């Protein structure tokens, strides 16, 4: 067996390396679904990396190739720790009085992964199809009402990091035979975080027939969100927050027909 | 061993190809039980469809006839991702200030879906008998007190996608033979959803005699409904909001002695 | 090896037949414990039957049940004559049922053994419940003296009663309670889940009289009127029990 | 085999045989901590008992004696029942409209029991250090500042019921090898409640060695609190109020190496 | 088997000497993240400790197989007189609040010191001299920077919201962590001494213990506490640790 660890950095808006790294910008608000522009930066997307696995130098002396095959993971959000900061620039619990701890990080969770052999396979789906999208980011552009519910027509592949709305993709379940997902979203503006870390849980990959996900091109693809809620200033501004996720994937050689 | 996979859309009450589908319309409130007449499109309906399997038999009434068994499925709610929205015409967090995000989609959350071989068999229950239903929904007429609770009179089989109210409706536990349902509730007004989806969790659709719904006349019948929650304009006035269901059916042909 | 199937409607405290079947009358809020009294209507009480099985030393014991509450579909109606979200402003939906959640079912072979247990033993309890009248202050607690069985569907207030863990040595029982006013009522219903009625002994229920006693409460939360009234309101309860003759 | 069953009624604070059995006397709060004297009747302490086993004969010559080991037990919270009541002088939902039901029991839970051969042993750890206990209560008297965290000399064994602040002892995990405890606390004032009760759960005694509490002297020691919430009146005072506990334990006589 | 138990005493600012020992001093709060200084006291450090085993110098070393652990004076949370913000302050009256809010509870068991991620919510904040940290990080400490790393080698002084568990490492240390947040949140924590947690890896080996040293980390913040004038601390309570080793041959 070979072990890979990886990590992916959060795309919650604003540019790596600047003092936002980590956050959105201040979300604003439309008046109606027919003026609604999300700006670029004000938005989350999706994070996503190939790791390129050992050369398998294929023979073709047998009716047989070897492929690389996710057999289990361990994943993890990092980071956590800090979100016991209630001292940085928050809305207070009593504001009004200027006294109590900052309100800390609260409000939505989007938490997914995945690990596959390709790209991340995609649905096009949005809550609000006349919200026109920025230049930077990758959507279907005049998508059509049908995009507010189920659309056979609306596909995408995760085929770059943070250009991808987590608003306007999900993973499509009629595809990603060679993906595992795994999502959970918990709503509400106040709902407070609930986040677990430990280096002892396993997540097996082998689907119904005892196969993982078999690496194409010898590629690991990981793809991941986890927005954490929002950070709250003193006037009232909010902004996405997210956190780093860790991969360690268990890979082997199988022989494949 | 036969694969299918299936969606169902929502039907919270506005129409298809136009601007709100995947919403109703904007909820109204009765001052009483007796005057109260909630209008088509203000509620959400059940989704179903009849899946076409392959044919199996010249004729259903042979001595013994193959039947397509669902031995198992997965089903997943598709487009959670679209509820990170946060900046599409919400009340906001601190609305009189005119700052913050929006305030999402919150409040009760209604998920079922069943499998069977036959149509879903359903009690009509609702909270109030008094409510007159518009002509565009299926439901029992004049239903009487008994209909806030169990009259084993009021029965119906749901045969037609997107008429059947949701607060009208539910499976019949006395039926259902030949279905397997699954319904999970959560009220309120101002709830946070909790959603999951991954494609890796399969349930087993075998009975305690270890056979699966069989599909009459070639048919896999599906049923949902995907209440997600409400969605909050800034002047106050709320739409229910669902999502989609993805079915994928595992099924088997069965010796069937009729 | 025989199957039945039941159902139990709620006894919120509305009648039958009439506009608020399934609801409580609007309640009352004493000043004192002292002046306290709950009027006729305004309490859930109890609901049980007894079902024959087919006349048979043989018995009929019961070895498994499914149970679903039935009508949860209803509570998704936030239009009628619902407090509203936005109340001050005439907007949003109803509030839609909330607050607290009271749901225990019971199998048996005989009427369910109960404990009388009150908030407050002062209260004086209308002329139309099942009650110890008097019971003391000893009764807000366990008092070993306070027993009773429930042998009437409809009069013995939730309130009042609850199962006897000292004895139900041939009743199975099962509940659950929520609290507060504003929770979020949670329900599941599936046709898909058995429960085993067999004790530590291999041994279910045994139907003393080929009589099996089912009894529940389903209280699913309140219902709240634009002009602040609250009710209980209940959903009714399916049962399907699964018996098998004996040798005792 | 040899089953017994009890009771322990809660020590909220009222007395028994009078108005108030199940409650605490209304809550007061001091201004800080230097003046922190909690009045008695106002919080709540341990219940326990000792149930007296049929005596076993000992051999004072043999390396073996016999004890009744409890290997198996059930315990219930009773009356839970009594908490659908909203009408006995609560606070009103809106109370500034003088209408709605009660608010009912709300707030902070704290349930725990233990089941063993010798006394509950007990770590003293208080949330501030300065406060003076009534004489009614036992505790460790100006326990000092280490007694807001773990000190390893605050030592004490659950000897008396309803002496025994719940707020100042809590079971010490260092020692209680021949006890078994379980507890859960959820904590806030506006919490709600949330109780289960069924007569077809059972909880195994036995350790990791498959030997379960061994009763010294032959003697079974029960310990609980259930505090289930808070009772606000009308004019905003709120007291504990308790709930009583069930247990049956099984035991059986084992000859020990002595 | 030899079995090791062992507490840590939390670490949430006030020193071990003071009449508010288990809380921090009350929480100020920064207007913007490029004038942020948390004070020294006003937030929670990680608690560590080294168990020295006995001496066993073939090589043996101690192997740790399973651990219990239980969080400790859960009994004092029931305490809602001791000079709380009331549930109806305006009117003085009803209980105190009690402690509500952020819940971090995580523990380590390892062989060697716990070894940290450095990950910060405002890369711009100043520690005070007193902690351990990384200064002037950069915007990279705000999420993951595989440069940023520590290892947890002193007791009360490595802030929590500052460093994490390095899930790149800790090859030979096994941690367990679980947050939920906000400020006004219900406090759950539950205790039993009947559940033990098996630290075998999947290869059937536990933490081993080098230089015969078993090491013992926590954060345990129960939540906040508010005073009458709306000042808010953090509370924290103790660890009990029950280690069982065996001695393994390496
Ligand atoms: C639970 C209880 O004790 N309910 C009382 C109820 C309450 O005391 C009342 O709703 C508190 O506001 O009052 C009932 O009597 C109402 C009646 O009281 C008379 O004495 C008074 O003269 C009238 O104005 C009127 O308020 C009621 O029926 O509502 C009795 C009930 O037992
Ligand atoms: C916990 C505590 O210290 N309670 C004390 C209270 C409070 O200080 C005041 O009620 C706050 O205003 O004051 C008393 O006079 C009282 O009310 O009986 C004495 C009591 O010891
Ligand atoms: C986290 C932080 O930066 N705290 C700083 C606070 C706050 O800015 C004010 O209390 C907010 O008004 O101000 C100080 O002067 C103080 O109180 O000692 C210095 C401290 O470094
Ligand atoms: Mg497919
Ligand atoms: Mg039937
Ligand atoms: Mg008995
Ligand atoms: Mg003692
Ligand atoms: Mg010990
Ligand atoms: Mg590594």
């Amino acid at each position: 067996i070979t072990e890979i660890e990886a990590y992916l950095n959060p795309r919650m808006g604003q540019p790596q390396n600047e003092d936002f790294y980590g956050f959105s910008d201040n979300v604003t608000v439309s008046d109606d679904f027919g003026s609604d522009a999300p700006p670029w930066k004000q938005f989350p997307c999706y994070s996503t990396a190939r790791i390129s696995l050992p050369m398998l130098n294929q023979d073709m002396t047998s009716d047989t190739i070897l492929m690389w095959e996710a057999i289990s993971c361990r994943t993890e959000v990092m980071g956590v720790n800090m979100l016991t900061n209630v001292h940085s620039a928050q809305k207070r619990v009593y504001e009004n009085d200027r006294e109590g701890t900052g309100i800390g990080v609260e409000g939505m969770g989007y938490h997914m992964f995945a690990i596959g052999g390709e790209p991340l396979e995609l649905q096009f789906m949005v809550f609000n199809h006349r919200a026109t999208y920025p230049a930077e980011a990758t959507v279907i552009k005049n998508p059509g009402a049908s995009s507010q519910v189920f659309d056979p027509n609306l596909k995408g592949t995760l085929t770059a990091d943070g250009v991808f709305p987590v608003e306007a993709w999900g993973p499509d379940p009629f595809k990603n035979e060679n993906t595992r997902y795994f999502g959970q979203y918990t709503g509400g503006t106040q709902t407070p975080p609930v986040l677990t870390f430990t280096n002892t849980q396993t997540t097996i990959l082998l689907d119904e027939n005892g196969v993982g996900p078999l690496c194409k091109g010898d590629g690991l693809f990981l793809s991941c969100a986890d927005i954490v809620g929002f950070f709250t200033q003193h006037n009232k501004k909010m902004s996405f927050r997210g956190l780093p996720r860790y991969f360690r994937v268990t890979l082997r050689k199988r022989v494949v027909k």
